[PDB]
């Protein structure tokens, strides 16, 4: 497969500015979702959901196609907890009908991180809406129970490398895990709606306890109330993740720009641009604008 990245007919930075300025002002108003977390968490999980399926090998996968919209992929049981976000991003979507789905899909995990004080994420248009005998099949994206090892591999698919896995993973300072929809229950860290280093200095700084929850699954607690998954943990247990996990909670402008990166490649991964193409989108976010 080649996916050629085709921009919306007739469409500039202003019209994209304008779907990034509809996302932000909806996260602001409801701000009463998940216990007052709000809506910026469960975009970016979607965002990284509709992009974790990419294999490298074949070119299948990936955000391009936006094939999440799709019944195979939307049951899925490793998406369970993201009709919330599609709930949220479908008004938009009637107000902005000319956006391909892949599009609004990413641009809205790119606005929820502008919008909780993170780094600027550059974001490309052009994903084109695939067939529905595109969608991948369930058990793309990874387990939780495992070791780092496991993580090493997997994230090797779409090819990532340490430091890109160490700094995509910070991302799990935001919001929470649910008992209904994965088996984990809790939150990592105070701040959880604000893109901050948290994540890093929880890791090296709480004194963790291993325990079972109430669905049978073990995770890493925490006196102070944070929790983490086996996964997390995983990476101050091998030591090349380890060095890239203390540079992070020592300097969290690094791991701003290194995020930053980390997270445009995965949003980017299996597309094709061409140097016609409109170079990479900076939006401003409300509070540049004055809105
Ligand atoms: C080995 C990789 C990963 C595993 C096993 C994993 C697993 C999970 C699990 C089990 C949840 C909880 C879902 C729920 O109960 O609602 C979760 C939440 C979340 N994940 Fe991941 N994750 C991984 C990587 C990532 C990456 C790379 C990102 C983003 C760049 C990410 C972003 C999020 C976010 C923001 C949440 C919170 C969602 C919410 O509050 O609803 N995860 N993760």
């Amino acid at each position: 497969l080649v996916h050629v990245a085709s921009v919306e007919k007739g469409r500039s930075y202003e019209d994209f500015q304008k779907v990034y300025n509809a996302i932000a002002l909806k996260l602001r108003e409801d701000d009463e979702y998940d216990n007052y977390i709000g809506y910026g968490p469960v975009l970016v999980r979607l965002a990284w959901h509709i992009s974790g399926t990419w294999d490298k090998h074949d070119n299948t996968g990936g955000s391009y196609g936006g094939t999440y919209r799709f019944k195979k992929e939307f049951n899925d049981p490793s998406n369970a907890g993201l009709q919330n976000g599609f709930k949220f991003l479908e008004p938009i979507h009637k107000e902005f009908p000319w956006i391909s789905s892949g599009d609004l899909f990413s641009l809205g995990g790119v606005t929820a991180v502008q919008e909780m004080q993170g780094p600027k994420i550059p974001w490309r248009c052009g994903r084109v809406d695939t067939p529905e005998d595109t969608t991948p099949d369930n058990g793309r994206l990874p387990d939780a129970d495992k070791d780092a090892g496991y993580v090493r591999t997997f994230f090797q698919r779409l090819n990532m490398n340490d430091r890109e896995v160490v700094a995509l993973m910070g991302a799990h300072a935001l919001g929470k895990t649910h008992l209904k929809n994965s088996g984990y229950e809790g939150p990592g860290g105070a701040a959880n709606n604000v893109f901050t280093n948290e994540f890093y200095l929880n890791l090296l700084n709480e004194d963790w306890k291993l325990e079972k929850n109430d669905a049978n699954n073990e995770q890493w607690d925490s006196k102070s109330g944070y929790m983490m998954l086996p996964t997390d943990y995983s990476l101050i247990q091998d030591p090349k993740y380890l060095s890239i996990v203390k540079e992070y909670a020592n300097d969290q402008d690094k791991f701003f720009k290194d995020f930053s990166k980390a997270f445009e490649k995965l949003l980017e991964d299996g597309i094709t641009f061409p140097k016609d193409a409109p170079s990479p989108f900076i939006f401003k976010t409300l509070e540049e604008q004055g809105l």
